[PDB]
């Protein structure tokens, strides 16, 4: 299960759009947060490293999903992996910027 919040940067309240309208990118520079309108933050449990790439892609879902609910049309994201040996407080991380377009 897929835990997410959403933290406006303004509270101005946009027309909220379909997932599908949301467009998606790799946050790479520092300079790629600005002009954002929100920050998005979800996580999932990890037991296997097999799976990061699926959890980071549930994370990923999650976060397209509360963004979409508060008018962006863009999300510029990174996934964060446990570092070392996995255990039962492992959690592959999501961590985004949401964007008016």
């Amino acid at each position: 299960e897929t835990k997410g919040v959403y933290l406006p940067k303004y509270s101005a309240e946009l027309p909220p759009t379909d997932p599908s309208q949301v467009r998606v990118y790799n946050l790479q520079y520092q300079s790629d947060t600005q002009g954002n309108i929100g920050q998005v933050r979800t996580s999932t449990h990890v037991s296997n490293e097999k799976d990061f790439q699926k959890l980071c892609d549930k994370n990923l879902k999650e976060a397209i999903k509360l963004a979409a609910q508060h008018g962006a049309h863009e999300i510029k994201y990174i996934c964060l992996y446990p570092e070392g040996q996995i255990n039962e407080l492992s959690s592959v991380q999501l961590r985004g910027y949401a964007f008016r377009d």
